[PDB]
C-alpha cells in the first residue's frame, strides 16, 4: 500500500516530525526526524524517494530560511542530505516532471523570489532554469501533461489571484486565467485534467473554498467548500482523492484531514494528525520497512 507522509510544519516552532498515514487502515507511524527542522517547506516524490525541499527553521534560537534538498528512504527509514538549492526558499512550490524536481519562488528574508531551478537525481545537481513572470512566496505548484503550474501566493506586497504554466521545451512561463479568488498559501494539486486550488490567505481571511482549473477549457470553477477554513495546509493526491493536512484557520492549528471525492464533490474528515500543525510538506509513496 501507499501511505500520505508528512514532514515538518509548525506549532511554536519548526517541527523535525516525520508520519506517514495510511488510508487502507487509518494508522499513523512515526517515522525518523528530518535532520533539521522546517517548516514552508514541500515534499514530493520521484523513484520511489521522498524528498524535502526548502523552508525555514523557525526556532527559539533563531529563524534560518532553508536551501536544503533531503531524502528520505522507506527501505531503510534513513535521511540522506542531497545538493542544495542556489538560494534559500521558505514557503517554497514543487513539481516534478519526468524524474526532476522543480523549486519555484519562496523567499529568503525579505526577497521575494520569482526564480525557479531544478534538480536532476541522477547527477545530484541543482540548475537554475526561467524565472516566473511574478514574485511568489507561498505559491501553490501542480503538474499536468507536462507542464508545470504556479498558483497564487504573495510577491512581498500584495496576495495573489494570478497564475502562470511554465513550457518546459520553450523554458518560458506564461500568465494562464487568474482564478476567481486571491489565494497565498493555498493547497494546490492535479486530479484527472483540472489544477485544484484549495484554501489560503486572501489578506483578510483565510479561506475554505475550492476552485479548479480545466486545462482545456481554461477557466476556473468552485466546487465545495472544505469543512475548515485554513492558509498554510499541506495537499496530496491519494488513489484519485484530495487529502488536505493541517494548516491554520486563525485560531488553530489543525490537526484536521479531509478528502475530498470528486464523483460526489463532497468533503468529510478522515482522519487527525497526531498534532496540530501548519505549513507541513506532504507527498505519497510505498510503506516501509
Ligand atoms: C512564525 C510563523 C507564523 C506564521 C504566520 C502567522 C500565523 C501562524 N504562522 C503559521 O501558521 C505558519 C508557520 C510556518 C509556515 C507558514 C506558511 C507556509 C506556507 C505558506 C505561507 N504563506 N506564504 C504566504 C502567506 C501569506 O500570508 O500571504 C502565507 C501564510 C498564509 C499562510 C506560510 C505558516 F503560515
Ligand atoms: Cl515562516
Amino acid at each position: 500500500g501507499r501511505l500520505i507522509y508528512t514532514a515538518g510544519g509548525y506549532f511554536r516552532q519548526s517541527l523535525s516530525y516525520l508520519e506517514a498515514y495510511n488510508p487502507s487502515n487509518g494508522s499513523w507511524l512515526r517515522l525518523a526526524d528530518l535532520q533539521v527542522p522546517r517548516s514552508g517547506l514541500a515534499g514530493c516524490v520521484v523513484g520511489g524517494l521522498l524528498y524535502a525541499v526548502g523552508g525555514r527553521n523557525n526556532s527559539p534560537d533563531g529563524n534560518t530560511d532553508s536551501s536544503a534538498l533531503d531524502c528520505y528512504n522507506p527501505m531503510t527509514n534513513q535521511w540522506s542530505p542531497c545538493a542544495s538549492m542556489s538560494v534559500p526558499r521558505n514557503r517554497i512550490g514543487v513539481g516534478v516532471i519526468d524524474g526532476h524536481i522543480y523549486a519555484v519562488g519562496g523567499s529568503h528574508g525579505c526577497i521575494h523570489h520569482s526564480s525557479v531551478e531544478r534538480y536532476e537525481p541522477e547527477r545530484d545537481e541543482w540548475h537554475l532554469v526561467a524565472p516566473m513572470l511574478t514574485r511568489r512566496i507561498g505559491v501553490g505548484v501542480a503538474v499536468l501533461n507536462r507542464l508545470l503550474y504556479a498558483v497564487g501566493g504573495f510577491d512581498g506586497t500584495n496576495r495573489l489571484n494570478s497564475a502562470e504554466c511554465y513550457y518546459p521545451e520553450r523554458n518560458e512561463w506564461r500568465m494562464i486565467t487568474p482564478m476567481n479568488t486571491i489565494r497565498s498559501g493555498a493547497g494546490v494539486c492535479v486530479l484527472h485534467n483540472c489544477i485544484y486550488a484549495a484554501g489560503g490567505y486572501d489578506g483578510q481571511d483565510q479561506l475554505n473554498s475550492v476552485e479548479r482549473y480545466d486545462v482545456e477549457t481554461e477557466t476556473w470553477t468552485f466546487v465545495a467548500p472544505m469543512r475548515h477554513h485554513r492558509s498554510a495546509l499541506g495537499i496530496t493526491v491519494h488513489q484519485g482523492k484530495i487529502y488536505v493536512l493541517g494548516g491554520y484557520d486563525g485560531h488553530t492549528f489543525l490537526d484536521s484531514v479531509e478528502c475530498y471525492d470528486p464523483d460526489s464533490d463532497t468533503w468529510s474528515e478522515v482522519t487527525r494528525m497526531t498534532s496540530g500543525r501548519s505549513g507541513v510538506g506532504v507527498a505519497v509513496t510505498m510503506e516501509p520497512c
